[PDB]
């Protein structure tokens, strides 16, 4: 959801993108959010990706 599980790309709205953490394939990925409380996960670079689930 934020680091491995399936990121929310459109739970409320349509579909918006940015960076997520896909800690299995190559880690830092993309999905931003698609409505709701922006699903908290919402990165844009390595520093972003890291502060949330990269180096926590």
């Amino acid at each position: 959801d934020f680091c491995l599980e399936p990121p929310y790309t459109g739970p409320c709205r349509a579909a918006i993108i940015r960076y997520f953490y896909n800690a299995k394939a190559g880690l830092c990925q993309t999905f931003v959010y698609g409505g709701c409380r922006a699903k908290s996960n919402n990165f844009k670079s390595a520093e972003d990706c890291m502060r949330t689930c990269g180096g926590a």
